[PDB]
């Protein structure tokens, strides 16, 4: 997109400004060096000239740094905007999908299903209670309670516990 | 489904926000470093500039973190919804079978 | 170009929607919670759990 | 991150509740199926013994 | 605040 091309352009510009500042700095160092080497020999005017050069380079480095920083702020705002746009896209997609889902499914279906589940489980509980009652009524002779109590007492004494 | 595509999109967005925050953090660290290196030589304006840059990066990292968190909440709600839908399907099947 | 394509009213509409849909979803989830808790009541007394 | 952790905890709790409810339902279903098998076997026994 | 902090870290005053 134009956004991406412009981001590349801004990154290139920032890198170029940084490199220009670096060059200005190296040049300032070299000029200061030459100033030393010249003054060590008794040169005033050369010193003045190189000093003016260094001042110019410093001012220009500062200006490049300011401009680079401003450009960086702008690029950052742009990235923020692009990210927000991606987010808006994703969110609109989610809106479409969720609206579709809510159109398909509703709450009355849920309530009906749950009321059913309740009734079916109630009927099942009734059936299980009936089965329990019947199967317990069938099995009554071949398990007296006295024998069970005696066995329980015996096995509890064997294990070493009381009931 | 649209749900799955959107979930992928949201995960991508969250990861992208996290990476952007990481980049902003690394850049803040680098700017603070350069501030030190410049002040060690007697530079005020460079220090101010880099400090402004770091503040911007911090603010932007914070904003990305907020947005990412909100998106994460939304995605979580969506996953909840999808799971509930699966559940409703299974339950309707059970209803049919038990009836 | 971007501002011409996208505007703020679309954002506000989307967010109002999101709010309403999430509210409806919260209601549905509350209904599901209530129903599924009403169903499961016998096979978890409170004394046994305590 | 704390907000994130709270969200994750709440969601974990909700998933645990839902999973437990689903487990209860599945258990009831298994009970029903076993009872059906039993009823089948018993009907066969009825036929044979009659 | 940041300038004061970094100047204290480096060990200079502004």
């Amino acid at each position: 997109s134009n956004m991406e091309k412009h981001l590349f352009n801004l990154k290139f510009a920032a890198k170029e400004l940084s490199r220009s500042a670096k060059k200005c700095d190296k040049e300032e160092k070299a000029e200061k060096a030459k100033i030393e080497k010249a003054i060590q020999k008794g040169n005033m005017e050369v010193a003045r000239i190189h000093a003016e050069n260094a001042i110019r380079q410093k001012n220009q480095a500062v200006n490049f740094l300011r401009m680079s920083a401003r450009v960086d702020a702008v690029a950052a705002r742009v990235q923020t905007a692009v990210t927000m746009g991606k987010v808006t896209k994703s969110m609109a997609g989610v809106v479409k999908s969720m609206d579709a889902t809510l159109k398909t499914m509703n709450l009355e279906k849920i309530s009906a299903l749950m009321d059913k589940f309740e009734h079916q489980f109630e009927t099942l509980d009734v059936q299980t209670q009936q089965m329990e009652d019947t199967m317990s009524s069938t099995t009554t002779l071949t398990t007296p309670q006295n024998q069970v109590d005696m066995l329980l007492q015996e096995m509890a004494d064997e294990a070493g516990l009381d009931l």
